[PDB]
């Protein structure tokens, strides 16, 4: 796995395959706001995502309020967006359906 951070063009290209994800305005990070039918479903999503965070040792910045989960991803050690963020966004998209 390439660990390096992405250029803005590479990030833009990578986002194409990640439905609902966008670059954070003014920030080297990507984000999606998930909307579930209720808290239980949102919590299930967070539980599954948490497993993967520990699998990768790569943890999201995320906010939950009942059925909404807002996620922001960046890689601290590389001070930018890397393949780890892409992997997490991909997995989250798979979990959420």
């Amino acid at each position: 796995m390439a660990r390096n951070r992405l250029t803005e063009s590479e990030m833009n290209e990578a986002l194409r395959a990640l439905d609902g994800w966008q670059k954070v305005d003014g920030r080297e990070a990507i984000t999606r706001s998930f909307k579930f039918k209720d808290f239980s479903t949102a919590f299930g999503f967070m539980a599954q995502a948490a497993l993967y965070a520990e699998k990768l040792d790569h943890h999201p910045e995320w906010f939950n309020a009942y059925n909404r989960v807002d996620v922001t991803l960046a890689t601290h050690s590389e001070n930018g967006v890397t393949e780890l963020d892409i992997k997490m966004a991909r997995k989250m998209n798979a979990i959420a359906g």
